[PDB]
């Protein structure tokens, strides 16, 4: 028997096409060489690509995909479909697999909307127990979009509690506004910045920061970005910088090594594609979850039976039988990705228990200490603290 | 969305409601599905990714009443204030309250409420 597994994918068409689609393509690909899950059973997919926006097209394919039927569903990117993607799914006991952050359903929640991705809450509590330790009480904290906020939520009650007083500063969209807000960071002396801001933004930000020549041994720079080694590398200054962040790809364990040598050999032996300032050739958060999710499949899947096709209307309302056992059968599923570890709490789809290595450059790197959601911040090193002569 | 092709086989003008915004995105989404005009009763999250043309919402705006407030707390100059608010979703209306202080120094507080 094969597994039929479906994908729609919203993303621009003027120019070349998003990469976690070749992501997912690898992955399926590699579980289809390795006969150690399922020596009977080999996953085959329909991919459908579509122009981003007109939910109504996007229902329209949900029902063309329903017509055949799958497993699972992978997809739309954008939060104006899937409001109807999971209302669909729920109505047809669908579980829904999805690989970005969404804002949460609070009215009710939906037991077949399945996540993979660290929350915001926990990076918050991860980024209070990180300035609790470096014991600073004047920080200034800046983001660009509303959802940011959400990110910070903690720090934001963190006066009330604390003595710590906070400098809320808001980015207007594109990437003109911010040469202001640096010269009133010139008016009022400060030196301890967080920018709260996606990893797209970062590195034209930094090349900002370094044309106007802030960055010095008198900064402390922390960024909520949760992968410094994907940012522009351009940081080797004998000026003194202070930079810190989150990582979350694990780069040990040779046999990860090898999947994202892998990875980094099958990007360049197809011909250049242009960028922003990001490196191309390292692994990307979103589609390493990608990755991690095909293996979810994979393993809810190596449980089930055969595959029973299915034909039904997407106006319609009777619910197919299988969908309730593997929704089951991925609830209590767990396994150790690229990320880390993974596992389901039993009231949700969210993910939980996260990986959160501290990271800072000094090697113009070195272990500081770790957070989970199961304890505190863990300080594993305590730190060799050289001094020279 | 049953309702709402019930309405739309039977032929009407518009449509009014629902209350709730969690159905309202489903019959806007039919409504411009054909482009006819839908009348809201209260708020709704705008759509900040693409552009509509069909959103009548007759609720005052959160911009409005934040200038307002802010006009109000700057007339009456009192320097040291505390907010409390119900959630996270609380705060959205008066985001630029909290970024007053940027241009002045008012000593603001910030108090989150339970769902108790």
């Amino acid at each position: 028997q094969v597994l039929r597994i479906g994908g729609i994918f919203e993303t621009v068409e003027n120019e070349p096409v998003n990469v976690e689609e070749l992501a997912f393509k690898f992955a399926v690909t590699s579980i289809n060489r390795n006969r150690t899950l399922m020596p009977n059973t080999t996953l085959t997919y329909d991919i459908q690509r579509i122009n981003l926006f007109d939910s109504f097209e996007a229902s329209r394919r949900a029902c063309d995909q329903l017509a055949l039927g799958v497993a699972a569903l992978f997809g739309p990117s954008h939060s104006s479909s899937v409001s109807a993607v999971q209302s669909i799914c729920n109505a047809l006991e669908v579980p829904h697999i999805q690989t970005r952050w969404k804002h949460p359903s609070v009215d009710s929640r939906d037991l077949f909307y399945i996540n993979l991705y660290p929350d915001y809450a926990a990076i918050s509590r991860a980024v209070l127990d990180l300035v609790l330790y470096y014991n600073w009480k004047t920080v200034t904290v800046v983001y660009e979009d509303s959802t940011g906020l959400i990110r910070l939520q903690e720090l934001i009650k963190a006066p009330s509690r604390y003595n710590i007083k906070i400098k809320i500063r808001q980015l207007p969209p594109a990437n003109k506004d911010a040469k202001p807000l640096l010269k009133e960071m010139k008016k009022s002396k400060e030196f301890y910045v967080i920018f709260d801001c996606s990893h797209e933004t970062a590195a034209e930000i930094l090349k900002q920061i370094l044309f106007m020549g802030m960055m010095t041994e008198y900064y402390h720079y922390f960024f909520t970005t949760l992968d410094l080694f994907a940012l522009d590398l351009e940081l080797y200054r004998y000026s003194g910088v202070n930079m810190t962040g989150f990582r979350l790809l694990n780069i040990d364990n040779p046999h990860v090594s090898s999947i994202i040598e892998k990875w980094s050999m099958e990007r360049l032996q197809a011909p250049p594609r242009p960028e922003t300032g990001l490196l191309d050739g390292m692994m990307t958060t979103e589609a390493a979850l990608m990755y991690d999710a095909v293996y979810m499949v994979a393993i809810a899947s190596h449980r089930a039976s055969q595959l029973t096709v299915s034909s039904l209307q997407c106006h319609r309302h009777k619910p197919w039988r299988l969908g309730p056992r593997f929704m089951n059968l991925i609830k209590e599923a767990r396994w150790d990705g690229l990320t880390g570890r993974i596992t389901f709490n039993k009231t949700d789809g969210l993910r939980k228990d996260f990986d959160l290595d501290i990271i800072s450059l000094k090697e113009e790197w070195k272990k500081i200490g770790i957070w989970n959601s199961n304890s505190g911040l863990n300080m594993t090193d305590g730190n060799r603290d050289r001094s020279n002569n």
